[PDB]
């Protein structure tokens, strides 16, 4: 069953992608040596332009995304040939340093060894290889609450966080043949951090907050052609909203509405002054302009809105189905302000795509 | 099949209704008596006490609300009794005058005869009872852009509108065995309407922007144990952004959020300055602010949503399932900033409901 699974996704893939990259009178050879490999050792190995089509597809497959008009400019990084702890290490060092680039930020993903019987040859346990630790002691809060659970188990295995709201997480991650994960402290060096201002309020600096320069999402699993390769860190850059709406927003979060009321001088009273909709514009302003001001790329939510209706044209153009999570699609705020919001998305899954795989902590 | 149908809707619905209202002992009985007149007549005739419960329920199941945490107070009008447009004309002002209430408002739903062979009684062409009329000529746009089909309709009858852009529409419908509707003119004394100003922004009232005090749908069928009440126009009272994110800010509809950027000062120029969603948030306080002040009600979603949560709770209590479309749900305006973002909801169709059905006109 396990190899007529992957046999199955294998045609099925090689096939769409030959398609795309005008190799389709490669496919029948192809798929003859795919079967052999899979029948004699239970698997079969991407070459590195089936990596990275197959990469690029999943980002175009990913219907909670509304950055997918850049699919097909992600930079893929082979590091199918890692085998130590140090390697992973140093690999992950290099995604935050190419990635980044100086603020100018490239949409990467660097693939680790894929599973092999369902065997993990790298089991990354970060969320994001750029995320602040949380704290939660007899009713005392600090950090990032998201993050409690992950930042306890770094703190079973010898790590201490300095109780900042702003802790950097170490990398964590476990090898096969281990029996528990390894960390190491990210250089504060390869971190970009951005302090937020606003652009007209100058008491807004006074909350002190800031966020990081990059999400790298490091937990996902990417599947190509029944390949799992579930460690396989990938980024682009932030739409505002994500940091203004959500992480600095939200109560279960940084929770910082009242506050931010506060700073732009309107009372948090009464909800018929909308002043938690007030506040949060103000705080989405303040993201953007910050972000802007530091020369980190970012993007707002009505410009990144018009960049996936493109996409949808791109889609019927190239006479492929478009599919999409609405309800992920549109942004916390404002979203009736966008198209997104007076359409519907076909929410079906085509793979390859990114997935969601179970915490070894928690 | 169509008595069957019938029979079971009926079945099902005198069961739970009679639970509900503590008659479970009299649904036998009942059930036999309904059985014979379905088979003697087509059909049968609801109580007052069923009707009017059944009203009720249709708005508990209605998905799309937001506003059910006050579905048992619905004030149950029932006009089965109308035979005569003036007596159909005559209960469409009344319903108005008792849902107003001087700005008091109180849901209210008045009923009208039911279907037959699926010949309707009575049918309502509006959307709603009140609602400004929309024009579109040579590149000329003014009033309601959603209301123009229904505009040229009324006014290929006879009916001339000033071609303001906030004329009333008529009360328009036609009466079963005539080819064409009438349409009355809505006396001027029987309809709220309040102009909007902003609480601190003296040149807001510059815009000359209004609308009605209440919202009345009038073109959804009401389906009561298989009973189709095509012809049954409801109201509550507005939430704010329905008319502060929506009517008055849409491109398709009266598209304000520009000139609202100029009245408050500040440029719309740039997405990233978020523009379109501080004149949203100054738009949608100066409609709460214009109600209140006026005497007329209106609820923001920060409190809908918190009502909403004690109808989930209330729900759970009674031991009923809970039905709901998220997508219609989440507020248009900081979604996210309330607890209806962050669950879901199960859509399943519950009957009795409110059901939309074909426009006559179109
Ligand atoms: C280039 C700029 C990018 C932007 C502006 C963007 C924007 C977003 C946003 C706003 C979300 C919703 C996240 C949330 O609410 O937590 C998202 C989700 C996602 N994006 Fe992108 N994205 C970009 C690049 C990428 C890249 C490079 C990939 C993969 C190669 C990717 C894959 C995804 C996936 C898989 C999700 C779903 C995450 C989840 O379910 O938690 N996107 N994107
Ligand atoms: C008491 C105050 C009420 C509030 C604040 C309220 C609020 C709302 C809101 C905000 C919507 C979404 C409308 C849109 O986006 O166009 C809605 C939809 C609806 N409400 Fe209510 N509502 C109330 C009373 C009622 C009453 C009395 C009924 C029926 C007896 C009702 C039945 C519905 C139905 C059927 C819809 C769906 C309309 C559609 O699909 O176009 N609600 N409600
Ligand atoms: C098709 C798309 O889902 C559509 O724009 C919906 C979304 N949610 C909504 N929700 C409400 N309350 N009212 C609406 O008109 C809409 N429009
Ligand atoms: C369960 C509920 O649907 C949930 O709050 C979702 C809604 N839409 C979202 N959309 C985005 N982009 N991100 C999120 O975290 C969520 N949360
Ligand atoms: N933009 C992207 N978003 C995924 C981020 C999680 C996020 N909401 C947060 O940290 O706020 N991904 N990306 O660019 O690959
Ligand atoms: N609140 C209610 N809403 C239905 C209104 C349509 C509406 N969005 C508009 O005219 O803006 N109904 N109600 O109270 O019965």
């Amino acid at each position: 069953e396990e190899k007529e699974i992957l046999w199955n996704e294998a045609k099925a893939f090689i096939a769409a992608c030959y398609q795309e990259l005008g190799k389709a009178a490669e496919v029948k050879d192809r798929l003859a040596d795919i079967k052999s490999e899979i029948d004699l050792t239970g698997s079969y190995v991407h070459t590195k332009e089936e990596l990275e089509h197959g990469a690029k597809m999943a980002w175009r497959n990913s219907n909670r995304c509304i950055g997918r008009l850049f699919w097909n400019s992600l930079n893929v990084i082979d590091r199918r040939d890692v085998r130590t702890k140090e390697e992973v290490r140093d690999a992950l060092f290099h995604h935050i340093e190419t990635a980044t680039n100086n603020g100018k930020i490239r949409p990467t993903i660097t693939i680790f060894p894929p599973e092999e019987k369902g065997e993990k040859q790298v089991e990354i346990w970060n969320h994001q290889l750029i995320r602040y630790a949380g704290y939660e002691s007899d009713g005392e809060r600090i950090g990032d609450p998201a993050s409690c659970s992950l930042t306890a188990a770094c703190e079973e295995l010898g790590w201490r966080g300095e109780r900042t709201d702003f802790d950097l997480l170490p990398l964590i991650f476990r090898m096969k043949g281990d029996e528990q994960p390894v960390w190491y402290e990210l250089p504060r060096s390869l971190v970009i951090e951005v302090p937020i201002t606003h652009p007209d309020i100058e008491a807004f600096s006074d909350l002190e907050l800031k966020w990081y320069g990059v999400p790298i999402i490091s937990d996902m699993k990417l599947e190509v052609g029944g390949i799992h390769y579930n460690a396989a860190p990938f980024n682009g850059w932030y739409m505002g909203t994500e940091i203004g709406a959500r992480n600095l927003a939200d109560e279960k979060r940084y929770d910082k509405l009242k506050k931010v009321a506060s700073v732009i001088g309107i009372a948090a009273d009464y909800n018929t002054d909308l002043w938690k909709d007030q506040a949060l514009v103000e705080l989405n302003k303040a993201v953007l302009h910050s972000y802007k001001k530091q020369g980190v790329s970012i993007v707002d939510h009505h410009t990144a809105a018009s960049q996936f209706k493109r996409f949808e044209e791109q889609a019927e153009e190239a006479g492929r189905k478009l599919t999409g999570d609405w309800t992920w699609l549109i942004p916390p705020i404002s979203p009736a302000a966008t198209h997104i919001f007076h359409r519907s998305y076909d929410n079906s899954i085509v793979k390859p795509n990114y997935f969601y795989q179970d915490k070894p902590y928690e």
